[PDB]
């Protein structure tokens, strides 16, 4: 049994909202598989290194994103930052589960509200199949997910996004509440009913994907599936795209993995861990590009337009389609409720880890945190729903869209190369091969170490340099944000990045002695700082530097 639980930890240590809700429209709004090749090289160049980097620094220091920096003091703004977008994530990461909760809700009865027009939410714009450049949102599901969930049509714009809908005010007060009393007793919360949130989402995506293999447009959108518009890639949108969403899927940069390494055996076997998870992520992702291709691909056909119009390129592109293939479905109640259960169950299992990244975080730093955990829970949790209450209101998903494109990009992207620089330039990537192989018995291969000091931090410096200079201006489908708009969610971005040159710089002022004295104290582990007095500093020698 010890492998088969590790397999579905391991399986479950590996789906979440990211594949199924994010990946889609940024695999859609990025051409169909011209986003799977950057997608696979920054997965395997990028996302694999530091997903284990992350893993054995967590496990070896049994530490958080935050107090894990002893061992190189200047890069805790680099921990307060991860922590930071963990704690942005969340405001918008638990509007998506509340929508969940609200299709859940709607689920329940005969005839679903998606399947036609004729409601009090309807236009009379309303276009039904069955009954007779832009995005099309004439359509029944559409119109639903826009007017009797949204109520989007109240709102003008980000200037405009009036009151909290309070069906959705209703749905996140649950959510929320459900989150505290998940999270107020500690951090032991896995192996009880995780089983069924770990095989329930591989069974929804494999019936869609067999019942949507056979539908009647299918075949076309498993063609733009399978093109590659390689003039797309030489755009940078797709890159910056394939980065932020492999960090995001993977879960590294948000001080997440490592908080929960830190309560792993001594002897875990971090690199097997590290290897499964981004196989079976990139698996995932594959799997739900396919059936969501195939289905817009059947909405091409079944409503006459061209596969490029016909849905919408926000977050919300799962949230019609998905929908809309279970309209198409024998009982489609049934499988309604089961397809928003598991959305519920999936969502609700990520973000619990996701705020706990946070409360271990910052509990390590402070022990009159970690004295009183249900205040500080009961403190993060309602934050969390004070500036969700900001992304539900009737222009909340301008916000949403706002906070998803600026909460962690270019800010994890920096975060991410910080941690990066800061381990195998200053810590040291031999000593930290050391500190591997004492704990897991073998130290890691080339490969491993050139990712670590040269590969990685390359790619994400460029990532991150072609992601400032290249920056298009914020919209949502054909609504353009206006230039405050974006000014506000660079600031949200700055907000974090700049923790790291304002830590530096405090802990160099609060440090006694000369600037050497000041520097060796900064880049030596606080618990070798003995050896500063000796004068005897491994970083001040180019063999340190040069060492691969
Ligand atoms: Cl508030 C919040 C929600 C989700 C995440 C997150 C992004 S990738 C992964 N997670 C969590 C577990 S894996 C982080 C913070
Ligand atoms: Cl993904």
């Amino acid at each position: 049994g010890k492998k088969i639980d590790f397999l579905l930890s391991v399986v479950g240590f590996a789906v979440d909202l990211a594949n199924v809700w994010r990946f889609p429209y940024l695999c859609y709004k990025n051409g169909g598989g011209a986003f799977l090749i950057p997608y696979t090289l920054f997965l395997i160049i990028a996302g694999m290194p530091l997903f284990y980097m992350e893993l054995a620094l967590g496990q070896y220091n049994r530490e958080g994103a935050a107090t894990v920096w002893k061992i190189c003091p200047f890069f805790k703004g680099v921990g307060y930052a991860v922590i930071l977008i963990a704690l942005y994530v969340g405001f918008y990461y638990n509007v998506i589960i509340a929508w969940s909760l609200y299709y859940l809700f709607s689920s329940f009865t005969l005839n679903l509200p998606w399947t036609d027009c004729g409601h009090t939410w309807n236009s009379p714009n309303c276009t039904d199949p069955k009954l007779l450049y832009s995005k099309y949102k004439f359509t029944p599901a559409a119109e639903f997910y826009e007017r009797g969930v949204l109520h989007l049509h109240e709102s003008s714009g980000i200037h405009d996004i009036g009151l909290p809908q309070w069906q959705l005010l209703l749905c996140l007060m649950v959510v929320v509440i459900v989150l505290y009393f998940s999270l107020w007793k500690g951090v032991k919360t896995s192996g009880k009913v995780v089983w069924i949130t770990a095989t329930l989402p591989y069974f929804v995506l494999f019936v869609l994907l067999v019942h949507g293999v056979t539908l009647p447009g299918a075949s076309n959108g498993i063609n733009a599936y399978l093109h590659i518009d390689f003039y797309r890639l030489k755009e940078a949108t797709v890159w910056i795209d394939a980065a932020t969403q492999i960090f995001f899927s993977l879960g590294a940069g948000f001080g997440v993995l490592i908080a929960f390494a830190s309560y792993n055996k001594f002897d875990n076997n971090c690199y097997r861990d590290a290897l499964l998870t981004s196989s079976i992520n990139c698996i995932t992702s594959f799997v739900s590009g396919f059936a969501i291709f195939s289905i817009l691909g059947y909405m091409a056909h079944e409503h006459k337009v061209n596969i490029e119009d016909v849905a919408t390129e926000g977050a919300g592109l799962v949230f019609i389609l998905y929908p809309e293939a279970i309209s198409t479905l024998s009982g489609s109640t049934f499988w309604a409720v089961v397809f928003f259960v598991m959305l519920l169950a999936l969502g609700l299992d990520s973000s619990m880890g996701g705020m706990e990244a946070v409360i271990t975080g910052l509990a390590d730093d402070f022990q009159v945190l970690k004295r009183h955990r249900k205040l500080f829970t009961f403190g993060v949790t309602f934050s969390t729903f004070l500036l969700a209450l900001f992304c539900i209101t009737k222009g909340g998903i301008y916000v949403l869209t706002l906070l998803d494109t600026f909460a962690a990009g270019t800010s994890i992207l920096f975060a991410v190369l910080m941690e990066a620089i800061g381990v195998s330039w200053f810590y040291g990537v031999d000593r930290f091969s050391n500190d591997i192989q004492q704990m897991m018995g073998f130290r890691p291969g080339l490969y491993w170490r050139l990712c670590w000091k040269f590969v990685s931090p390359a790619f994400l410096l460029f990532v991150v340099v072609v992601s400032i200079i290249n920056f298009k201006p914020l919209t949502y489908d054909d609504y353009i944000f206006p230039p405050w708009a974006n000014w506000v969610g660079w600031g949200i971005a700055l907000s974090s990045m700049v923790l790291v040159p304002i830590y530096v710089i405090y802990k160099f002022l609060s440090t006694q002695g000369s600037l050497w004295e000041r520097l060796a104290y900064g880049i030596t582990p606080e618990n070798e700082h003995h050896l500063v007095a000796q004068r005897d500093i491994r970083q001040f020698q180019l063999q340190h530097w040069l060492a691969i």
